[PDB]
């Protein structure tokens, strides 16, 4: 019962940045800017993998 | 019973960012910018992958 | 009965970031900037990879 | 029953980082930076790579 | 007589080749394969890039 | 009377070969098979970068 | 006459190579297999980088 | 008359290379396997950085 299983996978990747300025200002919350090539998998479990979660209250 | 599964997978990706310049402000809340090439796979979970979820309140 | 996982995998990944200037100001919040090739498998686990997380309160 | 099990890997990896300034200004929060080649594995575990996880309060 | 020359250049290229085979056979000539990211400036002279020049003869 | 020259500049490439198999055969002749990020300039010369030049002859 | 002179450069490569088998057979002639991020600049002089150059005669 | 000269320069640069098996077999000739990150310059003189020059003959 033989089975292969690939899941979760990243590869073959070529990315190329180029930034003459890049900022990133924060006031009161959250960011998340760059992500590249990121892979997962869970079982039982909750996968979030960019999650900029904010909460202003007063 | 020979079963594969490639699942969840990315490949042979290839961006090219040219940005004179990228700013990101932020007040009060989320922001998600930059998300390539990126892979899940969840099992009795629930995957979010790019999830800006602001509460702005008083 | 024998079974192969590649799971969770990251291979064959070449970014170039070619920056002049590159600020992250953070003032009350949470920021997460910059991830590249990265990889992850949880069991009874939640996985989060880049999560800026905020909480502005009174 | 032999069974392989490549999981949370990660290889290949070449970056490249030219940046003339790169400044993290942080004022009451949290940042998370610069991640590159990182990898992960749980059993019964939470795994949380790049949380920056803020609580501003009064 | 400020004077900006911007010759012969290449950048920000990225290519990705996935092949799972691949052959040269030569009998009695020339090759020239895979050429990428190649720039080339004279004066005075003779550029000659990719030149696979034969000559059988009896 | 100040003047910058980039001239058979070449930065920011970024390949990826994933190739399972890559055979050269050569019998009598010539082969020239990979080149990548390769850059040249020549004052009163002859640039040629990948010339396979073959004679058979008898 | 302040001149800046940025000539034959190469700068920010990033290749990555995966190959499960490669050979190179020669049988009389010439090969010239792999190059990667390679210059030069020549004055009162003929650059000739990767030539394969073959004479086959009797 | 301050006057810079980056010529025939060769910086930032990051291969990898994963093979499982890499021959190369020669019989009469000449090969040139392996080149990476090399640099040159020349002043009356003739620059020939990766050249497999072959003569068979009887
Ligand atoms: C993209 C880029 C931006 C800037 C630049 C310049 C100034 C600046 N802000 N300045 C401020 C700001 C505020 C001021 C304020 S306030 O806001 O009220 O507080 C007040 C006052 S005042 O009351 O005293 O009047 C000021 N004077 C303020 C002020 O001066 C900022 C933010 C940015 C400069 C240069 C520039 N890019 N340069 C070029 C220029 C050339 C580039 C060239 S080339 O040489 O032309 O071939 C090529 C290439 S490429 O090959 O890569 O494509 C480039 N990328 C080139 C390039 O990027
Ligand atoms: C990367 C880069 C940055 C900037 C630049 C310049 C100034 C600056 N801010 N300055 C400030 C700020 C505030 C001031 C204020 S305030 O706001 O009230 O506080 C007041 C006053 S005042 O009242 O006294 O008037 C000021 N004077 C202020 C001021 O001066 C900042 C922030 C940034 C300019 C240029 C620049 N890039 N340069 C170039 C320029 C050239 C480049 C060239 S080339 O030589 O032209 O060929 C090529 C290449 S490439 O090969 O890599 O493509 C480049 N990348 C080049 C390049 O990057
Ligand atoms: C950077 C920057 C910051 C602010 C700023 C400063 C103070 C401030 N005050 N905070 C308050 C105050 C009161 C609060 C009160 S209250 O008193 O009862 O009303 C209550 C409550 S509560 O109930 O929630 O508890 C609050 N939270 C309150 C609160 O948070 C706040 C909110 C903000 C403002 C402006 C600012 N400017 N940023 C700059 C500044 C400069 C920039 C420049 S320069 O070179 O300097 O010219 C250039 C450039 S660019 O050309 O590149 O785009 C920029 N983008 C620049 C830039 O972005
Ligand atoms: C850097 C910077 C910071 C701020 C700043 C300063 C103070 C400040 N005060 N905070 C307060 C104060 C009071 C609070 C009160 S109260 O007293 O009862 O009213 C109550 C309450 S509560 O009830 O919630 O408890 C609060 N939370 C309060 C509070 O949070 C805060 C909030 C913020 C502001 C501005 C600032 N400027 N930054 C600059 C400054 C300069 C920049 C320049 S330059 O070169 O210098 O020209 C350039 C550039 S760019 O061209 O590259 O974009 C910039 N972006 C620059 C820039 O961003
Ligand atoms: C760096 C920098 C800092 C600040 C700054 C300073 C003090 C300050 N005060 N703190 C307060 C005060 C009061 C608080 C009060 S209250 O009194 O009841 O109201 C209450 C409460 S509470 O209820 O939460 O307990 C607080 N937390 C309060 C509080 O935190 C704060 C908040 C902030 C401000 C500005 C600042 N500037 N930064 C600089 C400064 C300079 C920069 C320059 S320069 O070369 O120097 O020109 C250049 C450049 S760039 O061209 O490269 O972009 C920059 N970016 C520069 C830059 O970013
Ligand atoms: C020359 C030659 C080549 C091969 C051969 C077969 C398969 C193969 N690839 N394998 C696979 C397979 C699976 C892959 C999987 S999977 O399915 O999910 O697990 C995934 C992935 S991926 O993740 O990277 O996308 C892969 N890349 C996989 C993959 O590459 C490659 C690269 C090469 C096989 C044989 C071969 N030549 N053999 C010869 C050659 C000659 C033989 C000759 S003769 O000399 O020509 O007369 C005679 C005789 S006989 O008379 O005895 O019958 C023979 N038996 C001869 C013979 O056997
Ligand atoms: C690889 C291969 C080679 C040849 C081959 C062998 C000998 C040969 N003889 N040379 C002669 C002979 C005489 C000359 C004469 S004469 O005697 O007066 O007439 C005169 C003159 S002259 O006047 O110019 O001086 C000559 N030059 C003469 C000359 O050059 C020559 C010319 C060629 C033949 C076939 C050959 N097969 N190649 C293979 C062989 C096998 C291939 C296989 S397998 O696994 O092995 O089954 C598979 C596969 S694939 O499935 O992947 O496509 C392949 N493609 C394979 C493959 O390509
Ligand atoms: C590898 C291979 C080589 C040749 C081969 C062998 C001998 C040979 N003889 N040369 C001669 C001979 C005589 C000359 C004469 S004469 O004696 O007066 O007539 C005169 C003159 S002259 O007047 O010009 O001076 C000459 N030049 C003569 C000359 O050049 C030559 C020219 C060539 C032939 C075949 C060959 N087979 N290779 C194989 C063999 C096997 C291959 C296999 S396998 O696994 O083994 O099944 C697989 C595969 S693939 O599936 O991956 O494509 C292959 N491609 C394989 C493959 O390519
Ligand atoms: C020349 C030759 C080569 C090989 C051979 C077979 C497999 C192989 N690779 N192995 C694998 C496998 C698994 C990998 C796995 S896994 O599945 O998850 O575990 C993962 C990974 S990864 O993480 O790095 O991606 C791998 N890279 C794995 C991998 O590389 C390599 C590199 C090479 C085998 C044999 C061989 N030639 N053998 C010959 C060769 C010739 C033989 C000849 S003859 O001289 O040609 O006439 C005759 C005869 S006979 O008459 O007695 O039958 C023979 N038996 C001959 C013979 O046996
Ligand atoms: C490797 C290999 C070599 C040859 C081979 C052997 C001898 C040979 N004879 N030379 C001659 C002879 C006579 C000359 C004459 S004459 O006598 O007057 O006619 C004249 C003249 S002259 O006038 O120029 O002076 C000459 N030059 C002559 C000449 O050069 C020559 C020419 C060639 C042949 C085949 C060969 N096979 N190679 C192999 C062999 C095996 C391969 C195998 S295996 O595992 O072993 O099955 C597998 C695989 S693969 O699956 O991975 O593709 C392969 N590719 C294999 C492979 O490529
Ligand atoms: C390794 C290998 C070598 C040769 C080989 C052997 C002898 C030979 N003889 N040379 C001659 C001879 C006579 C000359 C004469 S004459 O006597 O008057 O006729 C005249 C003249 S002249 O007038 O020009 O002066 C000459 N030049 C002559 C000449 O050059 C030559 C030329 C070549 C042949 C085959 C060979 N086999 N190699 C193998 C062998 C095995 C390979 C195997 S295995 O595991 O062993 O199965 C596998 C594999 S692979 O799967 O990985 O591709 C391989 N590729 C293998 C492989 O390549």
């Amino acid at each position: 019962v033989g089975s292969k299983t690939k899941e979760g996978v990243v590869h073959g990747v070529a990315t190329v940045a180029e930034k003459t300025k890049e900022q990133v200002t924060n006031v009161g919350g959250a960011v998340v800017t760059g992500v590249t090539a990121v892979a997962q998998k869970t079982v039982e479990g909750a996968g979030s993998i960019a999650a900029a979660t904010g909460f202003v209250k007063k």
